[PDB]
């Protein structure tokens, strides 16, 4: 898909049989998505970027499919109040910044 | 400039002639800033994403370069730990997240 910029990049993502809408975010390096009922396996940590450090769950293999396209990646799941398409996620559709 | 070197796309930018990393951050919808020294001519406002709500200074009008693009766009300082380059900079240089 070919995103311009005059909108957000948001997409109705599938992760863990669920769907929300999702933020590409080229600025994060992997793919964060508020907490959710998402089964595998799991790492916990913290990521600290703005306004402080939140709490969530490394699930490496996870099929998330974005507008569409079959996209596996690691979901960082936490209490993010959105999700985050990162890099680990903008490598597996083939995304390219243009300007 | 097309990026698909699958990785963090910095860039060194140049803001009221000061130069710090800067991390495309098309996820974010304008360009946060750490602290620092920008034109009298601003407006405080607060921004809320993972782990807290930090405060910024929203700077319109700042010719921020980006890899040695001149540009102009809207700098937000704060207490943030990274310069922000969100979409109010994405438009300036025609940025085109195609995957
Ligand atoms: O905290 C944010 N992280 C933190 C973060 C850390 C780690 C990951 C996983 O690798 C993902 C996101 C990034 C910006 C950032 C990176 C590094 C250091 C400091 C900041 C992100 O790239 C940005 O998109 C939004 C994500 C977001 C947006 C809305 C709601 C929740 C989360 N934010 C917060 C943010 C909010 C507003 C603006 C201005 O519009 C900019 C940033």
């Amino acid at each position: 898909p070919q995103v311009t910029l005059w909108q957000r990049p948001l997409v109705t993502i599938k992760i863990g049989g669920q769907l929300k809408e999702a933020l590409l975010d080229t600025g994060a390096d992997d793919t964060v998505l508020e907490e959710m009922s998402l089964p595998g396996r799991w790492k916990p940590k913290m990521i600290g970027g703005i306004g402080g450090f939140i709490k969530v769950r490394q699930y490496d293999q996870i099929l998330i499919e974005i507008c569409g396209h079959k996209a596996i990646g690691t979901v960082l799941v936490g209490p993010t109040p959105v999700n985050i398409i990162g890099r680990n996620l903008l490598t597996q559709i083939g995304a390219t910044l243009n300007f």
